C-alpha cells in the first residue's frame, strides 16, 4: 500500500524520537473562531492605511483561567489584514509587548531588510514605526508573524500571527467563495502545551529539533466546529505550527480542490483525499459538501486525530464548476550569465546549519542581482531517518522546477515562498528577486530558525 | 544631617515609586560560598589555557525543590578565573545552554567585537568558540557575564555572572589579604524574587525601568555568614544585580579602606564607613577586625537590612602597613585635534534612549582613532526626581576628571570602567582605545540595555 501524501512517508516527523503526538482535548467543542477583518483608518482606491499592533492580554482557550497570550490587534493571533494588488498601503507598526518585536510580513514582495520586517527591523516597546509598500504580485493568501533573531519560535508561539490575504482583479472574477466568515475562512493549524492553570511555557516545552505540542488549536479555537450555510467552503490552511506537518484529510475520504498555493492560485486545479503542509506552507481548497444533509457533523482529521467539525445546515444548491485553467503561471527566463546557487541545509538538534555555517546577522552570505532569475538547488543532507525541512526565501515567490530531477508535487506548479525538502533531495527552484534589499533564506522549523539554520542573501542592482 | 554616600539622595533608587525593598529571608543561615578558582587545562609562564562553559543546572538555595540556574562551570554564577598581566591567554568558549549566549569580559582590554564578546559575538547551543589575548592593564577585579542583545538581563538573572582577577607584578609587592576564600574574598551582590518551588520567573518580575527583587543572595547564598580567620580581610565587592544600589556599612560604624576600583587599584586608600555601589561597579576593600575579640559578630548592612554576618574567630595578630600610595595613576594627554564628545543619556521606563535614539545593532554611532585620548562629557538629562544611571564603555578603562566641574568622588581617581551619573549632572572622562573594534556604550541598568539605552562607536588606526 501507498502513502495518499506526496512526501517521502520515511522522513515524517511521527518517526522521530521526540514525537509529540496529538491528543483530543476535554473542553468543550465551542464555534471556530474567525478572525475579524482589521478596519482600515483610512481607505481609498489609491492607498490604505492600517494600524497594527501587537498587545499582551488573556484568551478563555480552556475552561478555568484565562490562558496569557500575545497578538496583533487582539490577545490572540491577529485581526486579518486585506492587501490589494496596485493599492499603496501605509501601515503603522506599533509594540505594546514588555518585549521587542519584528513585523515580517511573510511572502510579501518589499524592499528589505525593514519593510520586509526581518531580524534587522526591531521595534521596542513603547515604540511605533511607520512602512509603507505597494504588493505587485499575484492574489494568495500571506500571513504575518514576528521574526527577531531570537526568538522567533518564542513569540510565535505566544501568539503572534495573523493572516494576510492578497486581491487582485484575476481572483475576483474567477467563481469561487469569498464572503469571509461564511464560505471563505481561515484555518490557521497550530499546536500548543497547556500546564498549569491553563498557561503556556516555551522554555519548559523547549525542544531543539522542534518544538509541539499535543493540543490542537484552529484559530486560537480548542475543539473548533463550523457551521457550513453553503454547499462549498473554501479553506485557507496555513501551518503556524512550530515544527508539526499536518496530514489533513475527512474521515469519509470526501476529496477537496486545491486551488492555491503560497505564492499564488495553482494554474490548474488539484483533487485530493488527502494533503500535506510542512510549516509555513499554505493551501487554499474548496470543499463540496453537496453530498451531505441537514445535520450531519463532518470530521476533518490529521493522521488519526480529530481537528475540525462541519455542522451541515440547508443550503441552496451550487451549481457552478471551476474552469480547467485558474491563472497563468508566467515564469521568467534564467540569465544564462549567472550560475546555479547550491544551498546545503545540514544537521538536526542543536548542529542545524546552512552551507557549512550557522547565523551571523552581520555577515552576508550571498548575492544576486534584482530583476534577474537564478536556479536554485536547494538540498537537504538529512541521512536514514532524517526529516522534511521547511525551506523559505524571504523578498520572493520562486517556482519549483525539479525534484531530484522529477516533476515537482502536483500542488507545486503555482508560486510558493517555502518548500519541503525531503532527506537526500535537492529541489531546483527559480528565484527572482524584484526589490533590493537584504533577505533571509531559513529553515521555517521556527527551532531551527532559532538554531541558527538561516544565512541572508543581498540583493543589488546592476 | 548629611547622607553619608557620595551619590545625590533625591535620586536614589529607594524614592522610585516601584522601589522594591530588601526583606530579611526565613531561610537558614549557612557558610557563604565562594566560588572555586577555575582550575587551567594547561599553564605555562607565557601561556594559560581556560575552559568556559555555559551550563544550566539546580541549585540549593532554599529548603525544598532546586532552584533551576545557570551558570560558568557550575550550576550558578561561576568558577573564578584569574588572567595575569603579560601572560597570553586562551580560551574555549562552550556553550551548553537551550539558548544562546555571550561571553562578555566586563572591563577587559580586549579587541572587539568578537573577544569583548559583546551583542556581535553569539554562541549557539552546543557550539565551541576559541579566544586568545594578553591583557596589558593593571591587575584590578572584572568579571564576566552574558551580553546577548537583548536580553543581557535574562540570562544575568538566571545566573550567568563569573568575577574574574587580573593580577601583576606591581599588586603582589604590596602587603595585601590575598589568600583567597580564606582572607581574600568575592562578594557578589545580587538580588532575586523567588516563586512557587523555589524558582526564578524574570518575566513575571520584569519592568521595563529595572527588575529587583526582596531577597538579597550574596555569591549565590542566602542568609550568609562568613568565618573570620585572620585580623585583615579583603572583600572584592562587585554590584551583579539587574538594577539595585547597594548603600554598604557595617554595624558598630566599623571603618574600611578602599584600595580597588573597577580598573585598577585606587592611587591612594581611601577611609569609609559608607559606601554606594552603583550597578556593575567594583570596590576593593580591607577590613580591619582587631577591635574584635573571638565568638563577636560583625554585621554588614545595605540601608537598613543585614547582608552578611561576620563571625570572628582566633586570628594573628596583622601590621596595619597601607602605604600612602597604592598606584601611580599615568594619565594620557588629550589629543588637541579630537573635540569634546557629548553623550546625553535619557528617558526612564521605555524611553530610554542615548542621544536620541535607542539601540541598532547594525548602525554605528561614533568613532574615534585608536591610541588617542579625547574627553568625553556624559550628562544624565533627567527630570527632578530622576535616577543614577551607571554608565559603561567596552573596551576601554576610562579616567573620571570633573563631576559637574567639580572633583569626582574621593574613590574615582583610578582607572574605571563605569561610573554613576546623577541627574542633571555632567561627568568628565577621558578616554582611550588601545585596540580597534566595535565597542558598545550603555546604561548597566541591565533592563534600559535590553530597552535600547546604549549605542556603539568604532575605532581605527590613522
Ligand atoms: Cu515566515
Ligand atoms: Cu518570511
Ligand atoms: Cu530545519
Ligand atoms: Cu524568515
Ligand atoms: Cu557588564
Ligand atoms: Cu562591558
Ligand atoms: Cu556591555
Ligand atoms: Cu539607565
Amino acid at each position: 500500500n501507498y502513502t495518499d501524501y506526496f512526501f517521502d512517508e520515511p522522513a515524517f516527523d511521527l518517526h522521530d524520537g521526540g514525537y509529540v503526538p496529538l491528543e483530543v482535548s476535554d473542553a468543550p467543542e465551542k464555534p471556530l473562531n474567525v478572525p475579524p477583518l482589521l478596519k482600515p483608518d483610512k481607505e481609498t482606491a489609491t492607498d490604505v492605511y492600517y494600524t497594527v499592533t501587537a498587545e499582551a492580554g488573556e484568551t478563555q482557550l480552556l475552561p478555568g483561567a484565562k490562558t496569557k497570550t500575545w497578538g496583533y490587534n487582539t490577545s490572540l493571533l491577529g485581526q486579518t489584514i486585506v492587501y490589494r494588488r496596485g493599492q499603496h498601503t501605509h501601515v503603522t507598526l506599533k509594540n505594546t509587548l514588555p518585549e521587542l518585536t519584528t513585523f515580517h510580513w511573510h511572502g510579501a514582495n518589499v524592499s528589505g531588510p525593514y519593510v520586509d520586517g526581518g531580524c534587522h527591523a526591531p521595534v521596542y516597546p513603547g515604540e511605533s514605526k511607520h512602512i509603507d509598500f505597494t504588493l505587485e504580485q499575484p492574489a494568495t493568501t500571506l500571513w504575518l508573524h514576528a521574526h527577531p533573531c531570537p526568538s522567533t519560535a518564542e513569540q510565535v508561539w505566544h501568539g503572534l500571527a495573523a493572516m494576510v490575504i492578497v486581491k487582485d482583479d484575476h481572483e475576483a472574477s474567477l467563481p469561487l467563495p469569498r464572503n469571509y466568515g461564511v464560505d471563505d475562512i481561515p484555518v490557521i493549524l497550530q499546536d500548543r502545551r497547556f500546564h498549569e492553570n491553563n498557561q503556556w511555557d516555551y522554555r519548559a516545552d523547549y525542544d531543539p529539533d522542534g518544538v509541539a505540542g499535543p493540543t490542537a488549536m484552529i484559530n486560537g479555537t480548542i475543539n473548533p466546529y463550523f457551521d457550513v450555510t453553503t454547499q462549498k467552503v473554501r479553506l485557507r490552511f496555513l501551518n503556524g505550527a512550530n515544527r508539526r506537518e499536518w496530514r489533513l484529510h475527512f474521515a469519509d475520504d470526501l476529496p477537496f480542490t486545491q486551488i492555491g498555493g503560497d505564492g499564488s492560485l495553482l494554474p490548474e486545479p488539484v483533487k485530493f483525499t488527502h494533503l500535506m503542509l510542512t510549516c509555513a506552507e499554505r493551501a487554499e481548497v474548496i470543499v463540496d459538501f453537496g453530498q451531505y444533509h441537514e445535520g450531519d457533523e463532518v470530521t476533518l482529521y490529521t493522521d488519526d486525530v480529530p481537528l475540525l467539525k462541519f455542522r451541515i445546515h440547508a443550503f441552496k444548491p451550487d451549481q457552478t464548476t471551476l474552469p480547467d485553467k485558474l491563472f497563468d503561471v508566467k515564469a521568467p527566463v534564467v540569465d544564462p550569465a549567472l550560475p546555479v546557487r547550491h544551498v546545503v541545509m545540514q544537521g538536526m538538534d542543536e548542529g542545524v546549519a546552512i552551507d557549512g555555517k550557522k547565523f551571523a546577522m552581520q555577515r552576508i552570505d550571498a548575492t544576486q542581482p534584482i530583476g534577474k532569475a537564478q536556479y536554485w538547488d536547494v538540498t537537504n543532507s538529512n541521512d536514514a531517518p532524517g526529516m522534511v525541512h521547511p525551506f523559505h526565501v524571504h523578498g520572493t515567490q520562486f517556482l519549483v522546477l525539479s525534484r531530484n530531477g522529477h516533476a515537482p508535487y502536483p500542488n507545486e506548479h503555482g508560486f510558493k515562498d517555502t518548500i519541503g525538502v525531503n532527506p537526500g533531495e535537492t529541489v531546483r527552484l527559480l528565484v527572482r528577486f524584484d526589490l533590493p534589499g537584504v533577505y533571509m533564506y531559513h529553515c521555517h522549523i521556527i527551532e531551527h530558525e532559532d538554531g541558527g539554520m538561516m544565512a541572508q542573501i543581498e540583493t543589488f542592482d546592476p
